[PDB]
Formats: structure tokens, sequence, C-alpha cells
């Protein structure tokens, strides 16, 4: 149940990062 | 430019939804 909850939480933050870096860049 | 905006904010929205899903259920 646990494993669900990190690959999600980590794809969110890499995706929220990639569009924070297509916002000032 | 905004090619890049659109992948991004989308594929955020994807992986906050799987987040969501992941929690509740």
């Amino acid at each position: 149940y646990y494993k669900e909850i990190a690959h999600a939480l980590f794809s969110a933050l890499f995706a929220l990062s990639e569009l924070y870096i297509a916002v000032r860049y």
C-alpha cells in the first residue's frame, strides 16, 4: 500500500519541478 | 515555449491525481 504512495509522491514532486522549470525558463 | 508548459502542466495534474487515488484508496 505504501509502495504506491511513494512512486506517486515522487512522480508528483518531479512533475511539479519540470513545470517550475517550464515557467521560469 | 508554450508547448513545454502544456505537457508539464498536464503531467503535474495527472501525477497529483494518482497521488490522490493512492491516498484515499
